[PDB]
């Protein structure tokens, strides 16, 4: 575990992580994507050999020794609130179980359901306290990744505030 377990965030590509592992933003069928999936594809191809899960699940791949943590949340265009709720609570739940499993001491992890699966929605709360209540009791140090100048200053707050 981390000598101090930590959260952090940092508006970059989670392709140039410095973390143990990543946690993929994937869909169900293992499919190179869009947004994070796509620069996940770019950066460890290797890590789509049978990577395809349902949704409110995580599967893990390794590409070399690097774990990728395919976790897939909900399309909140096709799920009602209630039950995109839910799986998008599993997901997360479903990710604290590989971080565990895997014994690492770091984790690079981005905002599941919160871009094209947001159902044009803004989802950033709802997907952090999800990702809080999932990782709260593992001790590897968690850094969040975003791209958007407005959504890194509310995560920053969020962390802060909890401290
Ligand atoms: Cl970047
Ligand atoms: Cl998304
Ligand atoms: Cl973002």
């Amino acid at each position: 575990g981390a000598m101090a377990p930590s959260y952090r965030v940092k508006r970059m590509d989670i392709a140039k992580n410095d973390e143990e592992c990543v946690v993929n933003a994937a869909n169900p069928r293992g499919l190179p994507g869009d947004g994070v999936c796509k620069a996940v594809y770019k950066k460890w191809p290797e890590s789509f050999k049978n990577s395809a899960t349902p949704v409110g699940t995580a599967k893990t791949v390794m590409c070399g020794t690097y774990p990728v943590i395919h976790a897939v949340g909900p399309n909140f265009s096709n799920y009602t609130e209630s039950e995109g709720d839910r799986e998008l609570a599993a997901a997360y739940r479903e990710v604290a179980k590989e971080v565990t499993r895997l014994g690492v001491n770091s984790v690079a992890i981005p905002l599941l359901s919160t871009g094209v699966y947001s159902g044009g929605k803004d989802r950033l709360t709802q997907s952090l306290n999800h990702l809080f209540t999932a990782m709260d009791s593992t001790d590897a140090d968690v850094v969040i990744y975003c791209r958007d100048k407005e959504w890194e200053k509310k995560i920053s707050e969020a962390i802060q505030m909890r401290t």
